[PDB]
C-alpha cells in the first residue's frame, strides 16, 4: 500500500536499530540515514494503520504558510501541539505568579499528580492568550518557528526574506531549477533554541509537469513524529502545486537520526500487525489559488478509513 | 566492491533518468532523491574505475578547513579547481585592461580558439594572485565559499560563527547529539551567488564509538562531480574522527537532483564496463591531531591502483 515505506522504516529500526541514549532521557533504537518516497498520485499518505488528526496537521500547516508565529491562531482551531513552548517561557517570567511548574515535562509523565494543577494552569495560560492581546503578544508569540523561518528570514541588514514566497515564484519562472530550496537551519540561532528545526530543509523539483519535494529531517521519532511529518509535507507539496498549476509528484523523506523510543516498542509492534487500507484523497479548492490565503475550509480529505488510535507515552 | 554504489547510481540515471533541461545549456538525464552509503572501514572510496586526483581533493579540503577563501593557497599547491570564479570577477572589473573574455566559458568549449588567449590571460591572473598581495586580496579572495561558511558564518550582529569548530567540540562533549549539523545554505546570499553551495549541508552521528556523516547535495554531476564529493566528505569524516578519538563509520550521500550531462553518455558507458579494484587506504598523522592545522604531508593515500582517466567535455 501507499504507506508501506512507513511501516518498513519502523521494522528496520526495530530489527536493525542500535540502542543509543539521547537528549530527553529515554532510550532509543536508532539508525542513521534513510530515505523513503511516496508517489502522491496514488493517494494521500495519511497513515491508515493508525488514526492521525489531519485537522492538527492542516491547521499547523496553514499557520506556517501565514508566517504566523503566534500560538493564538492554533488555539483558535483547538490545536495545542505548540503550547508547552510558550508555557515554558511563561513560567520563566517575572509576571508568572503561580504553582511553580519546574521541569513539568518529566514531572507530569511521572507519578506525582502535578499534571492536575498543570492542566488547569495551562488552561488559564491558553485562555489569556486567546483573550488578552498584550499577553498574546508577550508569551503567545514564539518568534523562531517554521512560519517565521519560511516567510520571514531575518538577514544581517535587519530585513526580512520571504524564502517560501520567493521559491514559489522561482518554480513558476524556472521550473527546471536545481536550487529550489527553503531552509530552516539558521546557524546563528540553533545554539540558543529550545528546539532547533527537525525539518531542517526541503527541496522542490519539477520535471514532466510534476512537482516533487524532498524533506531532510535531522531527527525523527518514528512512532509519534514521522506520521505527522509525512502528511504535513505531502500536503505542502499538494498546495504549492495547486498554485504553480503543476501536477503532484512524489514526497521523498530523508532522515538523519531516525529513532524509536524504547517506551514505544509494544505500540509500534501492535501497529505492524495491521494490514493497510486504501489511502484517502485530498481535494483542494479549485477557485482559490493563493495558498497563503487558504483556510481549513479549502482542504478536503476524502475516504479516510483508519484503524483506531494507538495511545503512546510521550518522552521527555 | 566499496565503490559499487557509485556505478549503480550512474546506471540508474542512464536507464531510469528522464531528460530535463538545465541552467547551463546542455541537457541532462536526471532523477530526484537518492541515497548511497560507503562503510569507511572497508577502505577509502576513491574510485578505482577511473583515476581521480586525490591531491586536488586533499588540498581543497585543507583550504576549506582553514576557513581560507583565497585562491592563492590553492594555486600554491597547483590546484586550479576554483580559478574561473576569481577570473569571472577580474574580467568584470575597472582594472582589467585586456582581451575581452565575455562568456569565455561557452566560448572556449566552442570552436573559436578563444581558449588560446584565454589560457595565457588566466596564466597572468594566476601569477598576479601568486605574487602581488594587493591583487590577491582584491580578486584572489572569493569570500562566500565553503571555508568561509564552515569557519566564519556571518551573523546579523556582524560577528563570525565557527560552525565546524563548534560542531567538533559538541561531538567531543555530546557524542549522542542529533543536532551535529554544519550548513552552507545562507538564505540571504543564495539569490546573488554565482554558485550557491552544492554541498548544502552535512550531519554527523556518533554511536558505538563510530562517527558517521551524511551529506546533502542539492545538485550533482554524476560523472564529473560525484567522484570528488565522495572522496572529499569521506576524507572529512576520517579527519574529524582522528580528532574526536572516534573510529570511522559510514559516509552516507543523499542527493537532490542527481544528473548525468548528455555529453557524458559515452564516457560513463565506458566506465561502467570496468571491474572495480581493491580500494586504497587512508593514513593520517597520529601525532598531529588538530585537523585545522594539517597539511598535505599528514594525509597518506595507500594502495591506489586505478584504471586510466576518462577525459570529458565539461559543460557550461
Ligand atoms: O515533528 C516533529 C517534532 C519533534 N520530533 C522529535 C524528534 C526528537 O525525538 C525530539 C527532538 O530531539 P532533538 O533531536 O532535537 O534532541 O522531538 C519529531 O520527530 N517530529
Ligand atoms: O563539487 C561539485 C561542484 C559542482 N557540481 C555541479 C552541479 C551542477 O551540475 C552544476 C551547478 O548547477 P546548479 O544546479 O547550481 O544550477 O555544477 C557538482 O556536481 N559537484
Amino acid at each position: 500500500m501507499l504507506e508501506q515505506p512507513y511501516l518498513d522504516l519502523a521494522k528496520k529500526v526495530l530489527d536493525e536499530g542500535h540502542f543509543k541514549p539521547d537528549r530527553t532521557h529515554t532510550g532509543t533504537y536508532s539508525i542513521f540515514g534513510h530515505q523513503m518516497r511516496f508517489d502522491l498520485s496514488k493517494g494521500f499518505p495519511l497513515l491508515t494503520t493508525k488514526k492521525v488528526p489531519f485537522g492538527l496537521i492542516k491547521s499547523e500547516l496553514l499557520w506556517f504558510l501565514h508566517g504566523d508565529t503566534n500560538i493564538r491562531f492554533l488555539l483558535q482551531h483547538r490545536n495545542h501541539i505548540w503550547d508547552e513552548w510558550a508555557f515554558e517561557k511563561w513560567v520563566k517570567s517575572d509576571e508568572y505568579h503561580g504553582p511553580d511548574m519546574t521541569d513539568f515535562g518529566h514531572r507530569s509523565q511521572k507519578d506525582p499528580e502535578f499534571a492536575a494543577v498543570y492542566h488547569e494552569e495551562m488552561a488559564k495560560f491558553d485562555d489569556r492568550v486567546l483573550h488578552d492581546d498584550a499577553f498574546a503578544a508577550k508569551y503567545g508569540d514564539l518568534g523562531l518557528v517554521y512560519g517565521s523561518q519560511w516567510r520571514a528570514w531575518h538577514t544581517s541588514k535587519g530585513d526580512t526574506i520571504d524564502q517560501l514566497g520567493d521559491v514559489i515564484e522561482q518554480i513558476k519562472t524556472h521550473p527546471y531549477s536545481r536550487r529550489l530550496i527553503v531552509s530552516a537551519w539558521n546557524p546563528e540561532d540553533v545554539p540558543t533554541m529550545a528546539l532547533p528545526p527537525c525539518h531542517t530543509l526541503y527541496q522542490f523539483y519539477v520535471n514532466d509537469g510534476k512537482l516533487s519535494l524532498q524533506l531532510y529531517q535531522r531527527s525523527a521519532d518514528i512512532f509519534l513524529g514521522v506520521p505527522f511529518s509525512i502528511a504535513s509535507y505531502a500536503l505542502l507539496t499538494h498546495l504549492v502545486a495547486h498554485e504553480c498549476g503543476l501536477e503532484v509528484g512524489e514526497f521523498i523523506h530523508t532522515f538523519g537520526d531516525a529513532h524509536l523510543y524504547v517506551n514505544h516498542l509494544d505500540q509500534i509492534k501492535e501497529q505492524l500487525s495491521r494490514t493497510p487500507r486504501p489511502a484517502p484523497t485530498l481535494q483542494l479548492n479549485p477557485d482559490k489559488h493563493d495558498i497563503f490565503d487558504f483556510d481549513m475550509k479549502d482542504i478536503k480529505l476524502l475516504n479516510y478509513d483508519p484503524y483506531p488510535a494507538i495511545k503512546a507515552p510521550v518522552a521527555v
